């Protein structure tokens, strides 16, 4: 039920359950230019029933949405959606 990271072709695509449906959906990322802030936006453009929604380090401290998805893929991370957390587990990837 958690949230998963797969490289698919080159690229990192993030499958989550989202609140609205037991369908879970995937969200394939460019790395070199999309952010954090464009992953979080397509997640609530995804589902209205997204209220919050929030990346953390491990260690519990708020990515900044101008941060690139390469470099967040470069360790885990937490996503919060509403009142759930996920811990996520990128594969490790170079740099
Ligand atoms: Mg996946
Ligand atoms: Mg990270």
């Amino acid at each position: 039920d958690d949230v998963t990271v797969v490289y698919q072709n080159g690229l990192p695509v993030i499958s989550v359950r989202l609140p609205s449906r037991r369908e879970r959906c995937q969200f394939t990322l460019k790395p070199i230019s999309d952010s954090v802030g464009v992953f979080l936006r397509q997640l609530q453009e995804e589902d209205r029933g997204i209220d919050r929604v929030a990346i953390y380090s491990p260690d519990g401290v708020r990515v900044a949405a101008s941060t690139g998805m390469d470099l967040l893929l470069m360790d885990d991370f937490k996503l919060v959606i509403n009142d759930l957390t996920y811990h996520v587990r990128p594969p490790k990837r170079d740099l």
